[PDB]
């Protein structure tokens, strides 16, 4: 369902050996919204219930469109929610292996709390996902300080965002198949290479 709060609820004893944080798109319910559901029950059946914490961007991250404008494509409240959660994952589960993900606005917040971060818990996300890059263009396809073989990008052809643009057309809400196959392997994949089995 739409709402995910495994790390803020999850007892610091019995920490999941990996935890998922995921910024939502403009608009969208909950702190998972339309995508985050089918990225969850896939990662769930990979390394079970208990294996797995799913954690969304809430509290000052209001997900407003016209915060797209801004000069960073989100709000300053919401770099620091987003940044306060990685903290908060870094310090309760410190051998936890991180995975996070972002579509539309919530890729752009992704990038930004990314490149703020200190480098110590930035080294910790095996691997990131976005979905509708806001600043696709802007940054050339990357997280600023962050490794292009730890990213993933899906940018539809004619998603105008992914091209410099702020204008919403129907390719721009057409990522559910790349959120229920791709997306969860690319993710598993990038746990399974430096966790192992």
């Amino acid at each position: 369902r739409t709402t995910r709060d495994d790390l803020i609820n999850g007892n610091s004893a019995s920490c999941a050996d990996v935890i998922f944080i995921y910024a939502r798109g403009s608009t969208e319910t909950g702190n998972l919204g339309t995508l985050g559901p089918s990225i969850a029950s896939n990662l769930e059946s990979a390394f079970g219930k208990d294996g797995v914490w799913i954690q969304g961007v809430g509290g000052a991250y209001r997900a407003t469109l016209g915060d797209n404008a801004l000069p960073r494509g989100t709000s300053s409240a919401a770099i620091r929610e987003m940044l306060g959660l990685f903290q908060q994952a870094n310090t309760k589960c410190p051998d936890a292996t991180l995975i996070a993900g972002g579509y539309s606005q919530g890729a752009a917040l992704a990038a930004a709390s990314i490149e703020d971060l200190d480098s110590a818990i930035r080294d910790k996300i095996a691997g990131t996902v976005l979905f509708g890059y806001t600043k696709n263009l802007q940054n050339r396809g990357r997280i600023p300080n962050y490794p292009a073989d730890r990213t993933k990008v899906f940018c539809k052809t004619g998603d105008l965002v992914c091209t410099g643009s702020l204008i919403v057309a129907a390719p721009h809400l057409a990522y559910g198949p790349d959120a229920e196959g791709p997306a969860p392997e690319f993710l598993i994949e990038k746990v399974r290479a430096v966790r192992g089995s």
